[PDB]
């Protein structure tokens, strides 16, 4: 739907993040991490604003991948929030959430934070 | 099967109206007591359908853009965490919440905080 | 002055034993009742010397390199809050726990949480 | 006294990190930011790891500045954690967690987080 948006965009990981921007305002998507308790595709899901401001500012947005597939299961999601900046060098710039299931003496330890920048494949 | 689907209250008074599929998908609404905000929003996510069977939280998060045909506040969360069932379910969570910038003001485009969740 | 000075606990049991100088520093020593972690470590910080008057909170922040004569975990926690004083003194913090990891491993190097800390 | 990491930094907004990383574990100095409530410089105080893993880890780190100083007061701190990593392109990679003094009904809009890179001026 949103063509800025839409298409295949790789990460500083070598990640794979495949998403749709629909006129909905939904993300939807598969994601392939380069790292971490992972392997091949999961579904992602999100939102983003379909009608940002006109004022030079990025498009809000923002997903989530819980780390469950057909042939592993981490326990755990991450959460994606961010901008796209679009024009010649688009870029999806973020910080995330990675928790895991813990027990509650563990929770301490739960969730791990960074940033991802994605640059369009397509 | 889970038990997230429900509707859910944190500290600050905001409503979290929720269903889990069967597939992992988290859907429903948003309502902040606080903030750029007014009524209802759309939000998705996705959990763990399988947990750990050790007595280990459960993880999920989901999305709100802060766009509705009331208000648009260019900006969205992220909710990060974990659910624990049963009659005293709690969802700990942290989160972000990004707003549309330029580059230049990207270094403030982003609050964290953490909610928790009840089940009204 | 600020109250700040004393000896606080947080939800883990950790202890932080704090002294708040007039020039904004903070000094002392944190023990942790979890992680990687033996005994007393030094921290440093900085606190808001000059609050505002208006009933917010004051800002404040310090670290801890997790290496003493015991132990070293080679890694470093900052918390971020605010204090509120008097009786029921709180400070309200989130934190970022950095390890030291190569390059291609920096995407799980740093933990975020939050502490609520109370006097003992 | 850590050769590597005491010197003159800036990172990607312009701002000014003055360190010295001492026997005792401190990091003592001077920061001045680019952007945000701030003008001229503010004391710095941290600590840093002084017997660094030997298996290519990179340094652990953390310091906080309270944005008062003798012309301005913001009534906000930040944090920086991370770690530095030495070698002929240093860097000090970091994020940061801004807190700003709030009532209790604002408490949930009182942090900013982010990531800064430094790169060494010298
Ligand atoms: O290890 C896990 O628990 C599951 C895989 C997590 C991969 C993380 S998500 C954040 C960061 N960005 C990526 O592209 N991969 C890592
Ligand atoms: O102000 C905005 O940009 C939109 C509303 C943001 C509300 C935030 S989301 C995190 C925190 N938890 C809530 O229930 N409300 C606030
Ligand atoms: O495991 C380590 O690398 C060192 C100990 C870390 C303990 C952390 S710091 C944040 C949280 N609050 C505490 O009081 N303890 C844990
Ligand atoms: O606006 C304020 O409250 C005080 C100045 C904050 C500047 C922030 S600290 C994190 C980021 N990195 C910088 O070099 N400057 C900004």
């Amino acid at each position: 739907a949103e063509a800025g948006i839409t298409g295949t965009w790789s990460n500083q990981l070598g990640s794979t993040f495949i998403v749709t921007a629909g006129a909905d305002g939904a993300l939807t998507g598969t994601y392939e991490s380069a790292v971490g308790n992972a392997e091949s595709r999961y579904v992602l899901t999100g939102r983003y604003d379909s009608a940002p401001a006109t004022d030079g500012s990025g498009t809000a947005l923002g997903w989530t991948v819980a780390w469950k597939n057909n042939s592993k299961n981490a326990h755990s999601a991450t959460t994606w929030s961010g901008q796209y900046v679009g024009g010649a060098d688009a870029k999806i710039n973020t910080q995330w959430l990675l928790t895991s299931g813990t027990t509650n003496a563990n929770a301490w330890k739960s969730t791990l934070v960074g940033h991802d920048t994605f640059t369009k494949v397509k």
